[PDB]
Protein backbone atom coordinates (compact mmCIF):
# COMPACT_ATOMS: atom_id res chain seq x y z
CA UNK A 1 0.00 0.00 0.00
CA UNK A 2 1.00 3.87 -0.69
CA UNK A 3 0.83 6.80 1.44
CA UNK A 4 0.98 10.11 0.13
CA UNK A 5 0.43 9.92 -4.43
CA UNK A 6 0.94 12.35 -6.75
CA UNK A 7 -1.56 10.90 -9.89
CA UNK A 8 -2.67 11.46 -13.27
CA UNK A 9 -5.50 10.20 -15.58
CA UNK A 10 -6.80 10.88 -18.87
CA UNK A 11 -9.82 12.76 -19.20
CA UNK A 12 -12.99 12.02 -20.06
CA UNK A 13 -13.24 14.80 -22.54
CA UNK A 14 -10.31 12.65 -24.40
CA UNK A 15 -7.62 15.45 -24.15
CA UNK A 16 -6.65 17.08 -20.70
CA UNK A 17 -4.25 14.92 -18.04
CA UNK A 18 -6.24 15.60 -15.00
CA UNK A 19 -3.81 15.64 -12.31
CA UNK A 20 -4.54 14.90 -9.05
CA UNK A 21 -3.90 13.53 -5.28
CA UNK A 22 -4.56 11.00 -2.61
CA UNK A 23 -3.71 12.11 1.01
CA UNK A 24 -4.11 8.77 3.51
CA UNK A 25 -4.34 9.04 7.27
CA UNK A 26 -1.39 7.57 9.48
CA UNK A 27 -4.16 5.49 11.74
CA UNK A 28 -6.10 2.73 9.94
CA UNK A 29 -8.38 4.06 7.44
CA UNK A 30 -12.21 4.02 8.52
CA UNK A 31 -13.37 5.84 5.30
CA UNK A 32 -12.41 8.17 2.00
CA UNK A 33 -13.49 11.06 1.22
CA UNK A 34 -13.81 12.77 -2.11
CA UNK A 35 -13.49 16.02 -2.50
CA UNK A 36 -14.59 18.28 -5.22
CA UNK A 37 -13.22 21.93 -5.77
CA UNK A 38 -15.44 24.63 -7.58
CA UNK A 39 -15.23 27.04 -10.27
CA UNK A 40 -12.21 28.97 -10.96
CA UNK A 41 -10.61 27.36 -8.08
CA UNK A 42 -8.60 24.29 -7.43
CA UNK A 43 -7.94 21.30 -4.81
CA UNK A 44 -5.12 22.08 -2.79
CA UNK A 45 -7.24 25.34 -1.50
CA UNK A 46 -8.50 22.64 0.80
CA UNK A 47 -5.30 21.14 2.24
CA UNK A 48 -6.32 22.53 5.87
CA UNK A 49 -9.69 20.61 5.58
CA UNK A 50 -7.57 17.37 4.11
CA UNK A 51 -5.48 17.31 7.21
CA UNK A 52 -8.21 17.28 8.91
CA UNK A 53 -10.08 14.71 7.78
CA UNK A 54 -6.43 12.84 7.49
CA UNK A 55 -6.15 12.99 11.37
CA UNK A 56 -9.75 11.53 11.74
CA UNK A 57 -8.71 8.61 10.16
CA UNK A 58 -10.21 9.32 6.34
CA UNK A 59 -8.63 8.96 3.10
CA UNK A 60 -8.62 11.61 0.64
CA UNK A 61 -8.89 11.89 -2.71
CA UNK A 62 -9.12 14.87 -4.79
CA UNK A 63 -8.33 16.16 -8.31
CA UNK A 64 -7.58 19.45 -10.31
CA UNK A 65 -10.71 19.58 -12.73
CA UNK A 66 -10.16 20.69 -16.51
CA UNK A 67 -9.48 23.97 -16.96
CA UNK A 68 -8.54 24.65 -13.36
CA UNK A 69 -5.19 24.20 -11.72
CA UNK A 70 -2.23 22.01 -11.73
CA UNK A 71 -4.25 20.46 -14.70
CA UNK A 72 -4.64 23.78 -16.23
CA UNK A 73 -1.56 24.95 -15.25
CA UNK A 74 0.49 21.75 -16.45
CA UNK A 75 -1.14 22.15 -19.71
CA UNK A 76 -1.95 25.36 -20.83
CA UNK A 77 -6.05 24.80 -20.92
CA UNK A 78 -7.77 27.45 -18.85
CA UNK A 79 -10.59 27.98 -21.03
CA UNK A 80 -12.02 24.76 -22.74
CA UNK A 81 -13.60 21.89 -20.95
CA UNK A 82 -13.78 19.80 -24.17
CA UNK A 83 -16.18 18.54 -26.46
CA UNK A 84 -17.72 15.59 -24.75
CA UNK A 85 -20.51 17.22 -22.75
CA UNK A 86 -21.51 18.50 -19.05
CA UNK A 87 -20.75 15.68 -18.33
CA UNK A 88 -17.57 15.25 -18.16
CA UNK A 89 -16.34 16.72 -14.66
CA UNK A 90 -18.41 13.83 -13.24
CA UNK A 91 -16.85 11.57 -15.19
CA UNK A 92 -13.77 12.08 -14.35
CA UNK A 93 -14.66 12.70 -10.72
CA UNK A 94 -15.90 8.83 -11.32
CA UNK A 95 -12.56 7.91 -12.94
CA UNK A 96 -10.67 9.17 -9.36
CA UNK A 97 -13.25 7.56 -7.46
CA UNK A 98 -12.38 3.75 -9.13
CA UNK A 99 -8.37 4.71 -8.78
CA UNK A 100 -8.71 5.25 -4.79
CA UNK A 101 -11.13 2.80 -3.96
CA UNK A 102 -9.27 -0.02 -6.01
CA UNK A 103 -6.54 0.89 -3.15
CA UNK A 104 -8.99 1.03 -0.48
CA UNK A 105 -12.14 -1.76 -2.02
CA UNK A 106 -14.05 -2.00 1.88
CA UNK A 107 -14.37 1.19 3.11
CA UNK A 108 -17.38 3.73 3.01
CA UNK A 109 -16.79 6.66 0.61
CA UNK A 110 -18.21 9.82 0.85
CA UNK A 111 -18.35 12.88 -1.21
CA UNK A 112 -17.76 16.56 -0.93
CA UNK A 113 -18.48 18.96 -3.16
CA UNK A 114 -17.84 23.32 -2.59
CA UNK A 115 -19.68 25.41 -5.15
CA UNK A 116 -19.64 24.37 -8.69
CA UNK A 117 -18.00 21.07 -7.10
CA UNK A 118 -21.01 20.95 -5.14
CA UNK A 119 -23.31 20.77 -8.51
CA UNK A 120 -20.49 18.31 -9.92
CA UNK A 121 -20.94 15.91 -6.74
CA UNK A 122 -25.39 16.57 -7.33
CA UNK A 123 -25.24 15.45 -10.08
CA UNK A 124 -22.75 12.72 -9.68
CA UNK A 125 -25.14 11.75 -7.23
CA UNK A 126 -28.17 11.24 -9.80
CA UNK A 127 -25.53 9.16 -12.29
CA UNK A 128 -22.70 7.35 -10.52
CA UNK A 129 -23.97 7.55 -6.31
CA UNK A 130 -24.68 3.39 -6.29
CA UNK A 131 -22.28 2.93 -3.85
CA UNK A 132 -22.16 6.23 -2.10
CA UNK A 133 -22.32 6.61 2.52
CA UNK A 134 -22.55 10.01 2.34
CA UNK A 135 -22.95 13.69 -0.06
CA UNK A 136 -21.95 16.88 1.47
CA UNK A 137 -22.56 19.92 0.24
CA UNK A 138 -21.50 23.30 0.83
CA UNK A 139 -21.99 26.45 -0.90
CA UNK A 140 -24.63 24.72 -3.16
CA UNK A 141 -27.16 26.97 -5.30
CA UNK A 142 -31.00 26.94 -5.90
CA UNK A 143 -32.26 27.88 -8.95
CA UNK A 144 -29.42 30.17 -9.98
CA UNK A 145 -30.17 33.21 -11.54
CA UNK A 146 -30.15 33.77 -15.16
CA UNK A 147 -28.44 30.63 -15.55
CA UNK A 148 -32.31 29.36 -17.73
CA UNK A 149 -31.41 31.94 -19.77
CA UNK A 150 -27.97 31.57 -21.00
CA UNK A 151 -29.17 28.01 -22.08
CA UNK A 152 -30.44 28.27 -25.06
CA UNK A 153 -28.64 31.17 -26.17
CA UNK A 154 -25.51 29.58 -25.55
CA UNK A 155 -26.98 26.21 -26.66
CA UNK A 156 -27.62 28.14 -30.48
CA UNK A 157 -24.01 29.67 -30.34
CA UNK A 158 -22.47 26.01 -30.01
CA UNK A 159 -24.55 24.89 -33.00
CA UNK A 160 -23.49 28.02 -34.86
CA UNK A 161 -19.57 27.04 -34.64
CA UNK A 162 -18.97 29.41 -32.01
CA UNK A 163 -18.33 26.52 -29.40
CA UNK A 164 -14.94 27.25 -28.83
CA UNK A 165 -15.03 30.89 -28.94
CA UNK A 166 -14.63 33.29 -26.00
CA UNK A 167 -17.07 35.84 -24.60
CA UNK A 168 -16.85 37.53 -21.47
CA UNK A 169 -19.88 39.30 -21.52
CA UNK A 170 -21.85 35.99 -20.98
CA UNK A 171 -20.17 35.27 -17.83
CA UNK A 172 -20.70 39.03 -16.51
CA UNK A 173 -24.14 37.94 -17.41
CA UNK A 174 -24.22 34.63 -15.34
CA UNK A 175 -22.27 36.01 -12.41
CA UNK A 176 -22.15 40.23 -12.35
CA UNK A 177 -24.80 40.66 -9.59
CA UNK A 178 -23.30 38.43 -7.04
CA UNK A 179 -21.96 41.63 -4.97
CA UNK A 180 -25.47 43.19 -4.85
CA UNK A 181 -25.96 42.86 -0.91
CA UNK A 182 -22.18 44.16 -0.23
CA UNK A 183 -21.60 47.57 0.03
CA UNK A 184 -19.08 48.86 -1.80
CA UNK A 185 -17.49 45.63 -3.25
CA UNK A 186 -13.48 45.96 -3.72
CA UNK A 187 -13.59 43.26 -5.98
CA UNK A 188 -16.47 41.21 -7.90
CA UNK A 189 -15.32 38.32 -6.20
CA UNK A 190 -16.13 39.82 -2.73
CA UNK A 191 -18.98 37.74 -2.07
CA UNK A 192 -16.83 34.66 -1.56
CA UNK A 193 -15.77 35.85 1.62
CA UNK A 194 -15.93 38.97 3.88
CA UNK A 195 -12.63 38.79 4.71
CA UNK A 196 -11.09 40.80 2.63
CA UNK A 197 -7.62 38.77 3.22
CA UNK A 198 -9.05 35.46 1.75
CA UNK A 199 -10.30 37.34 -1.09
CA UNK A 200 -6.94 38.83 -1.70
CA UNK A 201 -5.21 35.53 -0.89
CA UNK A 202 -7.67 33.64 -4.09
CA UNK A 203 -7.43 36.06 -6.18
CA UNK A 204 -2.98 36.34 -5.79
CA UNK A 205 -2.95 32.58 -5.72
CA UNK A 206 -1.77 31.19 -9.54
CA UNK A 207 -3.77 28.15 -9.27
CA UNK A 208 -6.92 29.94 -9.12
CA UNK A 209 -8.19 31.01 -12.77
CA UNK A 210 -8.16 35.06 -13.46
CA UNK A 211 -6.35 34.77 -16.58
CA UNK A 212 -8.99 32.76 -18.85
CA UNK A 213 -12.50 33.45 -19.21
CA UNK A 214 -14.01 29.43 -19.89
CA UNK A 215 -15.02 29.40 -23.64
CA UNK A 216 -18.38 29.48 -24.46
CA UNK A 217 -19.27 25.95 -24.74
CA UNK A 218 -17.28 25.71 -21.45
CA UNK A 219 -20.26 28.01 -20.20
CA UNK A 220 -22.62 25.83 -21.71
CA UNK A 221 -21.64 22.94 -19.39
CA UNK A 222 -21.57 25.09 -16.32
CA UNK A 223 -24.98 26.65 -17.32
CA UNK A 224 -26.37 22.90 -17.74
CA UNK A 225 -24.44 21.95 -14.71
CA UNK A 226 -26.47 24.64 -12.43
CA UNK A 227 -29.99 23.30 -14.04
CA UNK A 228 -29.71 19.79 -14.32
CA UNK A 229 -29.80 19.20 -10.64
CA UNK A 230 -32.78 21.69 -9.93
CA UNK A 231 -36.08 19.73 -8.70
CA UNK A 232 -37.37 17.32 -6.72
CA UNK A 233 -36.87 15.68 -10.74
CA UNK A 234 -33.22 15.70 -9.79
CA UNK A 235 -33.61 14.85 -6.38
CA UNK A 236 -35.94 11.49 -7.24
CA UNK A 237 -32.57 10.38 -9.21
CA UNK A 238 -30.44 10.11 -5.95
CA UNK A 239 -30.87 6.93 -4.08
CA UNK A 240 -32.38 7.73 -0.68
CA UNK A 241 -29.75 5.03 0.98
CA UNK A 242 -27.57 8.52 0.68
CA UNK A 243 -28.02 10.83 3.92
CA UNK A 244 -26.92 14.48 2.58
CA UNK A 245 -25.31 17.40 4.73
CA UNK A 246 -25.99 20.42 3.26
CA UNK A 247 -24.03 23.79 4.56
CA UNK A 248 -23.57 27.37 3.59
CA UNK A 249 -23.28 31.07 4.79
CA UNK A 250 -26.71 32.96 4.68
CA UNK A 251 -24.60 35.81 2.97
CA UNK A 252 -23.72 33.37 -0.20
CA UNK A 253 -25.52 34.88 -3.16
CA UNK A 254 -25.42 31.01 -4.80
CA UNK A 255 -27.77 29.48 -2.73
CA UNK A 256 -29.91 32.65 -2.36
CA UNK A 257 -28.87 33.68 0.85
CA UNK A 258 -30.03 30.46 2.76
CA UNK A 259 -33.12 30.45 0.79
CA UNK A 260 -32.18 28.04 -2.16
CA UNK A 261 -30.27 26.18 0.22
CA UNK A 262 -33.29 25.13 2.64
CA UNK A 263 -35.06 24.79 -0.97
CA UNK A 264 -32.39 22.02 -1.62
CA UNK A 265 -32.68 20.31 1.54
CA UNK A 266 -36.82 20.26 1.30
CA UNK A 267 -36.42 18.64 -2.80
CA UNK A 268 -34.16 15.65 -0.90
CA UNK A 269 -36.64 15.36 1.95
CA UNK A 270 -39.97 15.52 -0.26
CA UNK A 271 -38.12 12.31 -1.67
CA UNK A 272 -37.37 10.28 1.10
CA UNK A 273 -33.49 11.31 1.82
CA UNK A 274 -32.23 11.65 5.15
CA UNK A 275 -31.06 15.40 4.76
CA UNK A 276 -29.03 17.39 7.80
CA UNK A 277 -29.03 21.31 7.32
CA UNK A 278 -26.45 23.83 8.43
CA UNK A 279 -26.37 27.48 7.62
CA UNK A 280 -23.77 29.32 9.23
CA UNK A 281 -25.48 33.14 9.70
CA UNK A 282 -23.62 36.20 8.80
CA UNK A 283 -21.20 34.12 6.46
CA UNK A 284 -20.46 34.64 2.58
CA UNK A 285 -19.75 31.72 0.22
CA UNK A 286 -16.35 30.34 1.56
CA UNK A 287 -17.81 29.02 5.12
CA UNK A 288 -14.98 26.81 5.02
CA UNK A 289 -12.20 29.15 4.48
CA UNK A 290 -13.94 31.70 6.63
CA UNK A 291 -11.04 31.77 10.01
CA UNK A 292 -13.67 32.34 12.64
CA UNK A 293 -15.71 29.43 11.83
CA UNK A 294 -13.43 27.05 9.63
CA UNK A 295 -12.50 24.90 12.59
CA UNK A 296 -16.55 24.06 13.62
CA UNK A 297 -17.42 23.95 9.96
CA UNK A 298 -14.98 21.04 9.24
CA UNK A 299 -15.74 19.17 13.01
CA UNK A 300 -19.05 19.23 11.77
CA UNK A 301 -18.69 17.70 8.21
CA UNK A 302 -16.40 15.28 10.43
CA UNK A 303 -19.33 14.49 12.73
CA UNK A 304 -21.90 13.86 10.27
CA UNK A 305 -19.57 11.40 8.58
CA UNK A 306 -18.95 9.61 11.62
CA UNK A 307 -22.45 9.40 12.21
CA UNK A 308 -23.02 7.43 9.12
CA UNK A 309 -19.36 5.32 9.95
CA UNK A 310 -20.58 4.36 13.60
Amino acid sequence: TMAFQELSFQSFNGKDNVKAWIYTPIRKPRGIVQVVHGFGEHSRRYLHMILKFNEAGFVVAADDHVGHGKTAYDSGNWGDWGDKGYMTMAEDEHTLRKIVQEQYPDLPYFMFGHSMGSMIARGYAATHGAGLSGLILCGTSGRFPNASKLLPVLKNLIYEGKGQETDLSYLEELMGWMTERIEQPKTPNDWISSDPDIVADHANDPFNNFTTPPNIRSLYYFVQMMEIIVGTEWAEKVPVSIPIYNIAGDQDPVGQYGEGVYAVSNWLVQTGHHVKTKVYPGHRHEIHNDRDIRDEVEEGIISFINGIIV
